[PDB]
């Protein structure tokens, strides 16, 4: 298809089946990187996510839009036929749900032996009858995977936000699928990739589950964003807003401890001279550590704060909120933040491409594109006919440009 | 190097400068997938990792560790001489510090023009005085990017836990370095990629920071991990412990108000028939339904809920606590959680490989390696007499095995 030859990913081919997040976040990111991505909507209803009223003009950007039921008779055909010259598949649906309609590993590697196939689903392409068929929710892969019950507050676990688990699962699906491809260039053979996203947030959730696993106990949440384990490390109320902080180091403890009235505990049997940490329950004086380090910040502004932690070398940093973004002179420095046109010719603003690389830089070259719009070039690419796409529109297997 | 020959990254070369989290997480996952990958450690002093219990027999699985100065005099020339067989060099460290010690990408391609080199920073290869040079911090990045203050509770922000940023950018590299890579097998030219951790989880937070950027207002913080939306989504507390759930559907809604005493709401001008989701800010009735379920799911064990959500088709999960994942039947069939030896000869519990490949699944083959466990062999493989090793050790250049 016609696009800009750009980014480490120019003339690679990937086709994605899935709507919202997890399975399109995957398939995207390759566009974002100069891929010819091909973005697969059923006939009958559009992506789901088209119903949000901005996200998806950047989370749809750089994509080619193909309208066509995937499952179905000539629609089959046609899928698999665009297989063939495919370099690596994307799907997200329930479970093994590929294959139960027909569409095995199998069927594709006859098509395509090189083909990397990445499965995305909630509780993996294999497991129990209970599970395995079950529909793929952000919540519910961190309420299975200890994802959940570790954030929040002390007493009010919390999911991570906004749907955490269908982003990490998108983007291991990416990187397991440029693994998988790197082996069919060695190798000349493909791959099927079985990312369930409990296991990919088991595994992000592994820091203190750990100790759990290995006779130890499992960490408390965290409360009010305080480390659940460090005095000092953290969320923190300053009298201008929220800051966050790490009391590690001698001089930074010594140095803060006089600051907020607590120099008398310095050299204590309970903190010796040289201590670089406080452990806020192994150490009889923590609670009151917080109570003076609460007491001090909340008589403080920011840039005070700021000031003499600076002073200190302890990190910190303001929690900005989301108006004090675009201003930033990071941000602007950067370009973080950027503008590009719509497919209608409208102006959008977000998110620079990330990450930036240096030879080849990603760049926005099409904003989002309509229902079906590049179904009509997509199959005379592949060698339909105008007569056989209209017979495919008016079975209703096939979608064109509005 | 000795192992044995498995995954889809079989046969690569990737090298890791960094501690903790962020970087190692990025070569790290390398090795998962059968890639021979060297973790450089300093000589007087180990990656900080090493300082936990149990978590680092999971993280540096798979590795060779090498204990070698690469900045200052023969330690360098190792270094670099190392890197003419390297495909990818990770670093992770404060801005361009590789830079300003003499080690810029410019003198690595020197090396090998073919290396594909990622720098993971806190704020950036490039930008302003006041930012570019910063330490990498989860919580800072999380502060830093928006993401910070659009998760915890509605009067109480919170970071997401554990150590989120840290993994987001960690596999954000992971998969850049994968996609240079590929790159480099057309043009025969190496890559360098900048990933700022702040613009990784700018990304990850843009669902609603969309509406912002573009005419809408920014959601508000989920209250007790309840959508910030729509009434009945998300986080709820049981008789005996947490679920989730996602009140959606004409007949879900219908027969959900019916248990919950609010039959006398279906048909009105509030809720329509035919009502699919409850706006809760947009609904007059929205607080209510909240009240009405809360009372409903309190009075009812998650078994009884389960049983009732099923008959009705309302998605929904126990939040699991972290003592029940490894009897689950989900977990048993999939191997989720599996069990290995460390090099100290005892046996380790953990997660098993994640995703799932199919032809080229990757294994556990090796423990987290001591530090400097790998030195000696490492720089015989590069060329070193047993002498040149002996005397960067004696010149504190290199440590060898315990």
């Amino acid at each position: 298809l016609p696009m800009p030859k750009f980014g480490p990913l120019a003339g690679l081919r990937v086709v994605f089946s899935g709507i919202e997040i997890a399975g399109p976040f995957a398939g995207q990111m390759f566009a974002e990187w100069g891929a010819e991505v091909i973005w697969i909507e059923n006939v009958a209803w559009a992506d789901t996510i088209r119903v949000q009223p901005n996200y998806p003009q950047l989370s749809r950007r750089n994509l080619h839009a193909l309208s066509l039921n995937i499952f179905k008779d000539e629609g089959r055909e046609a899928f698999l036929k665009l297989m063939e010259t495919t370099d690596i598949f994307i799907e997200a649906s329930k479970g093994p749900a590929f294959a139960r309609r027909g569409i095995t590993d199998e069927v594709l590697w006859q098509h395509n032996p090189k083909l990397v196939i990445a499965h995305l689903s909630g509780f993996g392409q294999y497991g129990t009858e209970e599970y395995t068929n079950l529909p793929a929710y952000n919540t519910i892969a961190q309420a299975f995977s200890g994802y959940l019950i570790q954030n929040g507050d002390v007493d009010q676990p919390m999911p991570a936000f906004p749907y955490t688990a269908d982003y990490f699962s998108g983007l291991t699906a990416t990187t397991a699928a440029l693994a998988a491809l790197h082996k069919v260039r060695e190798t000349g053979k493909g791959e099927s990739i079985d990312i369930a996203m409990y296991e990919v947030m088991l595994r992000m959730g592994q820091y203190f589950m750990m100790d759990y696993f290995n006779g130890g106990e499992m960490c408390p949440r965290m409360s009010k964003g305080k480390d659940p384990y460090y005095a000092g490390c953290g969320l923190y109320k300053c009298a201008d807003g929220y800051i966050v902080m790490e009391l590690v180091g001698i001089t930074q403890i010594e140095e803060c401890f006089k600051d907020i009235g607590l120099a008398h505990l310095l050299g204590t049997p309970e903190i010796p001279e040289g201590t670089q940490l406080i452990h806020r329950i192994e150490c009889p004086y923590g609670p009151l550590v917080e109570e003076k380090l609460d007491a001090w910040l909340a008589t403080h502004t920011i840039a005070e704060v700021k000031e003499r932690f600076a002073e200190l070398n302890i990190a910190c940093a303001k929690v900005l909120t989301v108006p004090e973004l675009e201003s930033n002179p990071q941000y602007v420095a950067r370009e973080s933040i950027t503008q590009w046109q719509t497919m209608d010719g409208r102006t959008c603003k977000g998110p620079n491409i990330m990450p930036k690389f240096k030879n080849n830089p990603g760049q926005i070259w099409r904003g989002m594109p309509s229902h079906g719009m590049d179904t009509a070039a997509i199959l005379k690419n592949i060698g339909y006919s105008e007569n056989d796409i209209q017979e495919l529109v008016s079975k209703g297997l096939a979608k064109v440009e509005d």
